[PDB]
């Protein structure tokens, strides 16, 4: 357990910022990853030969799609890994140690598909759980690798803790179902703002970490102009194939997914940074204030794509 990672000065320096890319060298995101548990938790949260089995079979578990990733699992981890670290006493032992894992297991056998294209194509998954389907499926899939002989990186916790453990990383990503963020942002919006917010409430815990995981989920719109623009492209690769298959269902899809449409994607970004970004980043800065600079670099995107609409770039 004297074994640590070390990152170049660059990276060692650039982890710590909430803008951090991870870089297009797939073979150190691996590295990035232990890094960032070995300084958010310590190096005897877990046992380095289990946490790299189970870092590989997650990493194996992710498809080649274009957005939803290996290199956005990671992303997402990271800006945990960035909250965490800028907020150090708010949190327990259990929810540094889940909270990491969540994040990297969040998008788990990802399609590149939205919960309703499922449901309208009538994917068995869509049986199997009615609402949050894919976010139940991802749960699923991490509580499958966990129980792979060699890799439970949680062994060494007690029957409560263990079970403490898998129900945070449980909530953490039925959370980034974004159809549950609305309603979640505005329960905290009134508790804090009636000043009825208690940290100590588990059920108000839960409800932050809930916005904390929305928060990095949607994180790639809290980076550099240049990172934002180009992750777009990926994302949006992902609603123009899903369109493509719901016209093949004979379903006109909504403009967002519709590559003929691509004129229409400035103005939905507007859309979508004022309806769930800003507001995310708000309420979060508002309960964290330390997580001040993803508002303010989720603002300067906006102000960005109003550019983009007026033709100025
Ligand atoms: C599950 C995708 C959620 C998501 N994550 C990001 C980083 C973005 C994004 C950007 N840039 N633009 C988006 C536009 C619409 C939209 O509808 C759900 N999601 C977006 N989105
Ligand atoms: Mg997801
Ligand atoms: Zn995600």
């Amino acid at each position: 357990g004297l074994m640590q990672f070390t990152l170049p000065v660059r990276l060692c320096k650039e982890i710590e910022l909430f803008h951090f890319d991870i870089g297009p060298f797939e073979n150190m995101w691996p590295g990035i990853f232990v890094y960032m548990v070995h300084r958010s938790c310590g190096t005897s949260c877990f046992e380095l030969e289990k946490l790299c089995r189970f870092i590989m079979s997650v990493k194996k578990n992710y498809r080649r799609v274009p957005y939803h990733n290996w290199k956005h699992a990671v992303t997402v981890a990271h800006c945990m890994y960035a909250i965490l670290q800028n907020n150090h006493t708010l949190f327990t032992d259990l929810e540094r140690k889940g909270l990491l894992i969540a994040c990297l297991c969040h998008d788990l056998d990802h399609r590149g598909f939205s919960n309703s294209y499922l449901q309208k194509f009538d994917h068995p998954l869509a049986a199997l759980y009615s609402t949050s389907t894919m976010e139940q499926h991802h749960f699923s899939q991490t509580v499958s690798i966990l129980q792979l002989e060699g890799h439970n990186i949680f062994s060494t916790l007690s029957s409560s803790e263990y079970e403490q453990v898998l129900e945070i990383i449980r909530k953490a990503i039925i959370a980034t179902d974004l159809a549950l963020y609305f309603g979640n942002r505005k329960q905290l919006e009134e508790m804090y703002q009636t000043g009825s917010l208690n940290l100590n409430n588990q059920s108000h815990r839960d409800r932050v970490i809930g916005l904390m995981m929305t928060a990095c989920d949607l994180c790639s719109v809290t980076k550099l102009w240049p990172v934002t623009k180009l992750t777009a492209n990926d994302i949006y690769a992902e609603f123009w194939a899903e369109g493509d298959e719901m016209k093949k269902l004979g379903i006109q899809p909504i403009p967002m997914m519709d590559r003929d449409k691509k004129d229409e994607v400035p103005q939905g970004q507007l859309g979508f940074y004022n309806a769930v970004a800003i507001p995310c980043y708000t309420t979060l800065t508002q309960i964290l204030p330390p997580t001040e600079p993803l508002l303010k670099a989720c603002r300067d995107n906006l102000s960005q794509w109003e550019k983009v609409i007026r033709g100025e770039e």
